[PDB]
């Protein structure tokens, strides 16, 4: 079993979704993976646990291709999914890697992979 780890930085230190994978895999682990409904609320409670409110977070999730869907840096299976209303939309084609809007919903959202982000390790 692996262990979600919370990384909630100021500006100066968010990551590309790339750098980001490779912060993780430098630990040893990797970008988390939400596989169903109960990891959802395990991140969740850590959440409230660190007080990390309002936030957005890189998880591990990545366009594969249309034969795939989308994919689990991880790779573990997307089966359980949670996006957001009108998600993932691929705005203007540049969104190929997900972030979690980390309130109560949980919900995911496709996002271009240079931005600058948050993110949760799993260790
Ligand atoms: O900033 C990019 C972001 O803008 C809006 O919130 C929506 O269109 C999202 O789908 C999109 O990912
Ligand atoms: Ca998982
Ligand atoms: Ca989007």
């Amino acid at each position: 079993s692996l262990c979600f780890k919370l990384y909630a930085k100021g500006k100066h230190e968010k990551k590309t979704w790339f750098e980001s994978r490779d912060f993780c895999r430098a630990l040893g682990g990797d970008l988390a993976s939400i596989n169903n409904k109960e990891e959802q609320q395990t991140i969740w409670r850590l959440i409230t646990a660190s007080g990390s409110y309002h936030k957005l977070f890189w998880l591990g999730l990545t366009y594969g291709s249309p034969s795939e869907g989308f994919t689990w840096s991880d790779g573990s299976p997307v089966s359980y999914e949670n996006w957001a209303y009108g998600e993932p939309n691929n705005y203007q084609n540049v969104e190929y890697c997900g972030e979690l809007k980390g309130d109560p919903t949980m919900s995911w959202n496709d996002i271009n992979c240079e931005h600058l982000n948050n993110w949760i390790c799993q260790i």
